[PDB]
């Protein structure tokens, strides 16, 4: 559990945001791409796991899990890359729900910004350091704390 | 301590590395650039912060300490924005040899990969699992989780 994480892919502006959810804590990174290819993705997860102990993704779709430079950069960084099918319905919707409240936050700060980009990572902030109390940030670090001891 | 980072710009290729290091525990985070602009640089810490809980940066240059664009950035992401003069001088010494072993290693994995940006992600991720036995990944979420509790 404090290894796996979840990719998610949603659109704006006629652009692709790619996310990486914690799903034991629901911190996020995101990135802005033009389309979303095996190449961008594979870039993204060798990112990711360079800076988070990523055990396990769970794809966002049929095409990453595919994805032979998906599969490679899973190889090369230690990751077991996995199928994203929500044996729990619930899963689903926590998605679903997240990609709501992140294109709100963006709307929230998109005037602060000329790019998407900018926005997009303003939205990881204000995600990540949103109290529910903890953050998102707090937990993600507390979970793998524990594992750690 | 847990929140202080120091900014490091190195060169190779042609290109620019930023590279932002988390000082208590050598933990890395880094980026290929075209330059190190001020909107650059301003963008990573923007990144940064909404990553990891970056209280204070102590900037690589002046160029970037003046920057009214890094300044907005600081002040956007609620970031103390210091100079990065080595009070102590062990300070230069640390960013030389970490410079080097990031070459050393991008050296290592430069058949890997076309592009340099893919390189340096790999080097980020060797350099946070390494064991010194922990590893620098291991540290910083140790020493975050120590603050918070
Ligand atoms: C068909 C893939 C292309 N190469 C093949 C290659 C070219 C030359 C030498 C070795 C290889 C090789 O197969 N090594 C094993 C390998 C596989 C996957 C992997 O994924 C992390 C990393 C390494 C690897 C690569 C992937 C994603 C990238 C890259 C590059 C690159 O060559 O630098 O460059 C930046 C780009 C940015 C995102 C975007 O622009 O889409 O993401
Ligand atoms: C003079 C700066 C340009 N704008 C001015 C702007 C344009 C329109 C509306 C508001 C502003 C405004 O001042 N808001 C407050 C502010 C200041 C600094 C800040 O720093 C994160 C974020 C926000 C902000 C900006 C900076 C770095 C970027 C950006 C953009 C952008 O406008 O989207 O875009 C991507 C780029 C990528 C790296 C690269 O390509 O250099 O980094």
């Amino acid at each position: 559990s404090p290894g796996i994480w979840q990719l998610d892919c949603t659109h704006l502006e006629g652009k692709v945001i790619l996310v990486a959810v914690h799903v034991a804590s629901g911190y996020i990174e995101a990135e802005v791409i033009p389309a979303e290819t095996g190449q961008e993705t594979a870039y993204f997860l060798l990112k990711l796991a360079g800076r988070w102990p990523v055990k396990t993704v769970h794809t966002d779709n049929g095409s990453n899990f595919t994805s032979t430079t998906v599969k490679a950069a899973c190889w090369w960084a230690g990751i077991k890359q996995e199928d994203g099918i929500p044996y729990n319905p619930q899963s689903q919707g926590v998605i679903e729900s997240m990609n709501k409240e992140l294109k709100k936050i963006i709307g929230q700060v998109r005037d602060q910004a000329e790019h998407l980009k900018t926005a997009v990572q303003m939205a990881v902030f204000i995600h990540n350091h949103k109290r529910k109390g903890y953050s998102a940030g707090e937990r993600i670090v507390d979970i793998i704390a524990t594992d750690i001891q």
